């Protein structure tokens, strides 16, 4: 019998206790990147991350950072390997930039063939050590001309310029990479980039915020969200029919969280949570396995939510071999109104639930996850328990799917100085205790997880801090970013890996 | 009579000998400036400055500097009044930036209003300290969109979206704005954005230089170059036909050198000068006063030189109220080889010269212009004298023209300390004695000479050279850009204006 800690202090970092080999042999371990966050814009065009943290450097982050230069992954690509390798990881996740393969967007235009050697060279190195490529396709980062042409996800020509895309990926790299993914959480873009307009490209409507170029927030992420699901399963029907040969697998990756009521003995909390978990996970998972959105989702949004044809629906059901779940947090939900006539209205209000990490009594629902200097209340808080929660959840209601952890980690601070960031002792925590409750969970619910991929594999430009924060298991100098040092954390999953 | 220098040293800064008052009274005196190098980022979309200087931060200067803040004109605009309303000018430069107003690109997409509003705020206020105000339509930022759509200038398609663009802004500044300059520098984009592969968007041919995404150094140059005329045509014809109501005028850029022989005594020395005014003047003159390309170009180009219809000839003819001249430097002229069938073939090439700042006989044409640490013997050398016969020349050959300088001023190394960077007596030395040239020429020849501006109002981003020279008349701490504080030279120049 497994017993997992869901309070400090945290006891899971002996790997006496746990480690790898609590797992079936065959799991995988490693840790993820994104392409914008470690790449740097040498070598490839430009896209809607640059454009955005360009045009809008107050939301790039509170130090106006972009991923201009980052931890230039596009020199140093050998050391990424090089931390794989001190860490025996069997996986590593990382994105191609869409804008280094086709810096034009739409594939006829031509391709870079020296952004496709960058990734043959990476792919190879990686297999040469042993570690299975994880690859995301988009992640966030779109051609910016295509967003100029036809303002991206919100057209429908986002899907054949993404379908071509995908194929060339496939076609050059197929042979190497089993393992993709198509689209990064597929919440987020319509949510933050065309709602509250926090991320590129920033859309959203008048009075949500001043500073968007365009935009309807409570329109456009429904637009943006039903896009991303028809684009999503075009490149896995090519795939699944045209790539057949690559005996290969496809994926999502959604962005999960648990949702606990605010009071659970409250009926209207426990219905805001309910809610919740139909409007953040069905949204995509309803479409995913079943080819329709919730029925609270149609009810709630009405004309507001896009329709598919029988044809779209067909293509959409069962569009994965596997999902990727990305997973940081949980939230407590009580009811909030939805003024959809609100000239403020977003989409985000549709669910009709308020989200904190403090419930009714006053109970916060773990340890720090991240603070925030200017408004403490809003400091975000973890629960271990959750990563159980979702994935059952996931088992139950979605069909058993196969499961790869594509994402979990915890930022510490960019005001820490060296030697503080290299003595992350708050991340082995997050990680081990999340750990802990994901091999409970296989074990006591029988979930089908063969992966687990931390976030990150190093330091490197978070989306909307800058450098204002640290996500790595590896220590960067921004004043010389070539080395990748393992921090506390690294040192430990590498014992983790290898006990 | 007047007595102008040539050599150093210089006596021209005397204000008593040389002032405003020297030229006639409405004569316009100000300083330039344009939109990539000066605003940042924030607020518009990403045009292919932003996009060469990311993908390929090695060219964008030694530094790997760029435009995403610089100076933070789009903050401080209301600064750079500041320093135009110190020196007493009545003339100002800038451009504006196409991804500013329109970051889609095509204007059916939508404008931005803040874009809009930022320039009416920035045009009342130069009005209102009585400033003229000289607007570039077109200072090289072209939106990426329209780069990755149809690569640019590359295709006619830009023809009708730079009238679009142009449109916008004759209605939304015209009334104010009664100087629009179209292109700036016609010949450098061709040249140096699709020979060389030094500017954006870097295209060449693939052993001119491995690291362009595509290209062909011998064949686009005279493509770009067509589409720029046609494009910068259309535009004059919409604004003569549409908007004469306003009472303004408008005009393309050129860079103008000047030419003299390597060896003055030598016919092949001498042929090739006069050659290099064809090609490096006359490419975009001949069209200009005659709808046709010089006779030397058409024999040596042949079928890489665009025809143009009778249509278009008439329609580019002419196609001028006023000319802006910027001159920084003059070249010595010697033979060189054409040799079309390399594949490292450049436009550059047909002219059939190479040029120096050293004649045969061991001559350096003049004083320090820009010193090159890599290679000494590639030091650029200024000759005063040479704005006298590139003004005279053009009245001569080109039927009298209106002439604005839009552009002169010269760099002191970013490795320069503060101190050293105020007391720029270099840059007095440079401007003065080209204005003693200027008014001699004016006074000499009857050019019909009527303002003057001087590159750079302040320190910003150099093409090509990041933060590692200083052009300003005012000088900016890059680790705290809101001052723009004048320089000796921008004392000088405020005694020239007002003595
Ligand atoms: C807030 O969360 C706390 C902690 O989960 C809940 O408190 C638990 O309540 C259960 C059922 O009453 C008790 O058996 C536990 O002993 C309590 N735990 C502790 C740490 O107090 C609490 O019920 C939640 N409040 C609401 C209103 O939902
Ligand atoms: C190189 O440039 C120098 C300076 O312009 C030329 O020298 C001048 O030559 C003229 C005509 O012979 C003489 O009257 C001047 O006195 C010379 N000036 C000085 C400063 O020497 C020289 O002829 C040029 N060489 C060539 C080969 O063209
Ligand atoms: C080398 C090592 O320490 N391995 C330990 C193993 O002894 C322990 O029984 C298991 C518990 O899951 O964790 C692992
Ligand atoms: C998505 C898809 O199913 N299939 C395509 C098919 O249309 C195409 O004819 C063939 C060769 O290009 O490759 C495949
Ligand atoms: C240096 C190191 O740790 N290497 C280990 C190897 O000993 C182990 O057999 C393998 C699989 O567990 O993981 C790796
Ligand atoms: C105020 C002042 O110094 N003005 C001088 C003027 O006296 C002089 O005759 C002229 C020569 O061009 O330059 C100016
Ligand atoms: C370039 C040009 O000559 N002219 C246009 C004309 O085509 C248009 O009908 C009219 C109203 O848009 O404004 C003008
Ligand atoms: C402060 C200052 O220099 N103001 C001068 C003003 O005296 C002069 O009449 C005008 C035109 O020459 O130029 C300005
Ligand atoms: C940040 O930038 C936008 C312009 O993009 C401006 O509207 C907003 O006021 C600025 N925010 C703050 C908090 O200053
Ligand atoms: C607009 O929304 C903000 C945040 O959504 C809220 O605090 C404010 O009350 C809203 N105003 C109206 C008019 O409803
Ligand atoms: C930068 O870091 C690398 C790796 O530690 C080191 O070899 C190189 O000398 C350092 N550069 C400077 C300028 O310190
Ligand atoms: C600069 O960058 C390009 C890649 O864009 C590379 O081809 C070239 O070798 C680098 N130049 C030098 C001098 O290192
Ligand atoms: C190619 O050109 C470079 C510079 O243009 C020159 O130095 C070299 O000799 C040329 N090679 C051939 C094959 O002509
Ligand atoms: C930056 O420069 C401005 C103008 O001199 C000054 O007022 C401001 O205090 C300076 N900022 C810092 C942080 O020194
Ligand atoms: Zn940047």
């Amino acid at each position: 019998e497994i017993t997992c800690q869901e309070n400090l202090p945290f006891t899971c970092g002996n790997t006496d206790a746990l480690n790898s080999s609590s797992f079936s042999s065959d799991f995988i371990f490693g840790v993820a990147s994104s392409a914008y966050q470690i790449e740097g814009t040498i070598g490839r065009g430009l896209n809607i991350w640059d454009g955005f943290t360009h045009r809008y450097p107050n939301k790039s982050g509170p130090d106006h950072g972009n991923g201009d230069t980052t931890c230039d992954s596009f020199s140093y690509w050998q050391k990424d390997i090089d931390v794989l390798d001190e860490l025996n990881a069997t996986g590593y996740r990382f994105s191609i930039a869409w804008s280094r393969i086709i810096p034009r967007g739409k594939r006829s235009r031509g391709v870079n063939e020296k952004g496709i050697d960058y990734y043959h060279g990476l792919i190879s190195g990686l297999i040469k050590k042993g570690i299975t490529p994880f690859v995301t396709l988009f992640h966030w980062d779109l051609p910016q001309t295509l967003q100029d042409e036809y303002e991206g996800f919100l057209d429908p020509q986002i899907i054949d310029d993404f379908k071509d895309y995908a194929d060339l990926c496939f076609e050059e790299f197929g042979d190497s990479v089993k393992y993709w993914l198509t689209i990064n959480q597929l919440y987020s873009v319509p949510t933050r980039g065309y709602g509250s307009a926090l991320d590129a490209p920033g859309r959203c409507s008048p009075t949500v915020d001043p500073s968007c170029y365009a935009g309807n927030s409570s329109t456009e992420p429904y637009i943006v969200a039903h896009h991303q699901l028809l684009a999503h399963a075009k490149v896995v029907d090519l795939y699944r029919k045209n790539y057949t040969h690559q005996g290969g697998k496809i994926g999502p990756t959604m962005i999960t969280r648990w949702f606990l009521p605010y009071n659970d003995t409250d009926r209207h909390s426990i219905a805001a949570t309910e809610r919740m978990k139909e409007f953040f996970l069905g949204w995509f998972m309803g479409p995913l396995t079943n080819g329709t959105y919730p029925q609270i989702m149609i009810d709630t949004v009405g004309e507001r939510l896009p329709s598919f044809s029988p044809e779209e629906s067909n293509l959409v059901k069962g569009s994965y071999d596997f999902l990727g779940l990305n997973y940081y947090f949980t939230q407590y939900a009580q009811p909030s109104p939805n003024p959809v006539n609100s000239t403020n209205h977003t989409a985000m209000m549709d669910a009709g639930a308020k989200l904190t990490y403090i419930n009714a009594s006053g109970h916060y629902i773990g340890p720090l996850f991240e603070k925030d200097k200017a408004d403490s209340t809003d400091n975000i808080y973890y629960y271990p328990k959750g990563i159980y929660s979702v994935m059952d959840y996931f088992k139950n209601k979605y069909y058993n799917p196969l499961i790869y952890v594509t994402e979990n980690g915890i930022s510490t601070p960019g005001d820490e100085n060296r030697n503080q960031s290299m003595l992350d002792y708050t991340r082995i925590d997050y990680l081990c205790s999340h750990l802990c409750f994901l091999n409970k969970v296989i074990k006591e619910k029988d979930v089908n997880v063969k992966g687990y991929l931390a976030w990150a594999l190093g330091d490197n430009y978070e989306f909307n801090k800058g450098f204002t924060v640290r996500f790595g298991l590896s220590y960067i100098d921004w004043n010389n970013v070539t080395d990748r040092d393992l921090k506390k954390s690294g040192q430990w999953y590498q014992t983790f890996i290898s006990p």
